[PDB]
């Protein structure tokens, strides 16, 4: 009877899963995305639950949960 937000993805084509540590920052995740894909860190905006994630936020502070972030433009 407690609430559970369920987000349904129609496909998740192009989704990338990375093995981060709890000590990583959001900036580290971006750096690893750039290492893996060439997508430039300066253009990366990571979003979680409708709110943009600041670079200095510790990944371990964000959760154990499977962390989903949305890479979005502008």
């Amino acid at each position: 009877n407690r609430w559970v937000p369920v987000t349904v993805l129609p496909g998740c084509v192009g989704c990338r899963t990375v093995a981060a540590l709890a000590s990583w920052t959001v900036r580290d995740v971006k750096e690893r995305i750039f290492a893996e894909t060439g997508f430039p860190v300066s253009e990366q905006r990571l979003w979680r639950g409708g709110r943009e994630l600041s670079d200095w936020i510790k990944i371990g502070d964000l959760t154990n949960c499977h962390l989903f972030v949305n890479l979005q433009s502008k």
